[PDB]
């Protein structure tokens, strides 16, 4: 059920403080409605939503630190649009990947070394056009290249001035 007919992008950035002002430049470039952004670490799930929350959007914070009630209290009201930014360390989408989504980033590319086919699908495939983001450090590339041979679909490039 799940492919990826979906247009696909990456931004390169040199930390995480670049990482949030690309994500910005999104938000003041399309509407959104609901988006999903996965990161690799706690540490930085919980730096991007403090960040957010300092630029007014609402963010739900789906980390591992929370408890059965808290996650379903989160995951439930993201449905129903309650949030609008579901910030998560989850390797996968199942469960949240709601049709009222139409943005997908990844802050962190899911990466011993090769990075996860599997989870970058899961992530970003769904089960009429959606939209995904690559957060990309420099030398994070030869990952991302990989990862477009493997699925045979371009991710194309933007950086500090969106045009779609
Ligand atoms: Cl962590
Ligand atoms: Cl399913
Ligand atoms: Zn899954």
């Amino acid at each position: 059920l799940t492919l990826n007919n979906i247009r696909q992008y990456y931004v390169l950035c040199e930390h995480r403080k670049d990482k949030y002002q690309a994500l910005c430049n999104i938000y003041g470039s399309i509407t959104i409605g609901q988006a999903i952004i996965f990161c690799q670490t706690r540490r930085n799930a919980k730096w991007l939503t403090v960040e957010m929350i300092q630029d007014g959007h609402q963010v739900s914070l789906l980390s591992g630190e929370l408890t059965v009630e808290q996650r379903a209290s989160i995951i439930q009201r993201f449905r129903d649009g309650k949030e609008k930014v579901l910030i998560t360390t989850n390797v996968c989408a199942r469960g949240i990947d709601v049709k009222q989504v139409t943005i997908v980033v990844n802050f962190d590319l899911p990466v011993g070394e090769e990075p996860d086919y599997e989870t970058y699908l899961h992530r970003i495939g769904r089960t009429k056009k959606g939209l995904a983001f690559n957060m990309i450090e420099v030398d994070e590339l030869p990952s991302l290249m990989k990862i477009q041979d493997h699925f045979n679909s371009s991710i194309k490039q933007l950086n500090a001035e969106d045009m779609d």
